[PDB]
């Protein structure tokens, strides 16, 4: 698969994702006190430079830590939990997609040198959210104030995949 | 090749650090010393990517350990001083993990150790003033000037850490 393929069904399970997120809510106010900057590491967000590889190997983390997120208690927020499982069924399924054509594309060079990008800030950053969530002890509010950041991650993930380019 | 999130690192540590260092305010004898700049650092030429991060690299380790003595009688919030070693610590990391993937690549030269032994020398001779000072006020204020005037150096050099 070309990353041209692969990037344009990562657009569009992005798009997917976000809109399941965008289908849980009706905006809570009250949660604002609850606010919280959790820093989305800053090459994320303004790294000009992402050869295909890193980009894809950032993305396969991020959606990795998306999934292992929502994979935690939101029973206190009363989501319909239909729409949270589409949603885990989506990034999962977009992680085993990655998977594989990393796989392929991987095989013979030389490493990769992988996450120089990804691992590194990645794993603190999404360690801030879940010790948040913790904290909070699953609050509603807390699951508002995470919502809200996902889809944040999304976002970013969205600028990410226009460096999978063939 | 993560000479590029390098880089972009560094500059993004060069600005913290350059902010901080502005920043500090306190509460003298000379306020202006010369300690000998290595021509090695305000050597104009063409740093290929490898050694211009070393260089980098030898210099915020000694940067970090000026930061690290007492500063107690400056009056400078301890707060930023924590952050700028924090900061400075953090990237001399980064550094070390490029510079560890082409470890062998490199040899053994004349320019590396007259580069090596003259930087040492001088944040050497920066150690020394700050001892015999017993960390005063006015000493402080002087190494500070110093760094600051080092990252003039840092900049320029970071803008080889690419491709
Ligand atoms: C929380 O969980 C759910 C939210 O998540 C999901 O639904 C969202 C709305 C959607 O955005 C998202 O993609 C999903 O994640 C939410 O909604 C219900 O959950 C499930 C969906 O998975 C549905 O429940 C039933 O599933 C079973 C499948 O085996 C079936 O028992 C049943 O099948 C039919 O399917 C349609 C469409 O889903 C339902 O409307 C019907 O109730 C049902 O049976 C028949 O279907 C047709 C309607 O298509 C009826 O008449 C036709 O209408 C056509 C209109 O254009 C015309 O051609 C013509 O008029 C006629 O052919 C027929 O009379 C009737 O027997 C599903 O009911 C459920 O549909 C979702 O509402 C939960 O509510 C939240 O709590
Ligand atoms: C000493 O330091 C901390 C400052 O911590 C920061 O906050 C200021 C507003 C920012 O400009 C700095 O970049 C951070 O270091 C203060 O909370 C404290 O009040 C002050 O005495
Ligand atoms: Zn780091």
């Amino acid at each position: 698969m070309s990353y041209n393929l692969l990037g344009f069904l990562q657009r569009s399970s992005n798009f997917q994702c976000q809109k399941l997120l965008w289908q849980l809510n009706g905006r809570l106010e009250y949660c604002l006190k609850d606010r919280m900057n959790f820093d989305i590491p800053e090459e994320i967000k303004q790294l000009q430079q992402f050869q295909k590889e890193d980009a894809a190997l950032t993305i396969y983390e991020m959606l990795q830590n998306i999934f292992a997120i929502f994979r935690q208690d939101s029973s206190s927020t009363g989501w319909n939990e239909t729409i949270v499982e589409n949603l885990l069924a989506n990034v999962y399924h977009q992680i085993n997609h990655l998977k594989t054509v990393l796989e392929e594309k991987l095989e013979k060079e030389d490493f990769t040198r992988g996450k120089l990008m990804s691992s590194l800030h990645l794993k603190r950053y999404y360690g801030r959210i879940l010790h948040y969530l913790k904290a909070k002890e699953y609050s509603h509010c807390a699951w508002t104030i995470v919502r809200v950041e996902i889809l944040r991650n999304f976002y970013f993930i969205n600028r990410l995949t226009g460096y999978l380019r063939n």
